């Protein structure tokens, strides 16, 4: 649980980098 | 089980990542 | 004890790669 | 230590990106 607590903050910090990825890609 | 989720999203996002860089080098 | 060191590197890791990202878009 | 072993791998695709990242750092 303290474990499945911090996979799901890794998860939201990968979402967060495909929304920069998808953004440099917009930009272009 | 919920772990073992968590732990198969992360790895298919960083191999989305990872493919998204590499696509992104290539047309540059 | 490992895996919860391993947890904080992921994570870390994460947060460089998203201020790699944000700054790459500003010098751009 | 099945979770352990996909924490190593999980942060090996983050070492990945960021050669990825380094790299198209140098060619600009």
């Amino acid at each position: 649980k303290q474990i499945e607590d911090k996979l799901e903050e890794i998860l939201s910090k990968l979402y967060h980098i495909e929304n920069e990825l998808a953004r440099s890609k917009k930009l272009l």
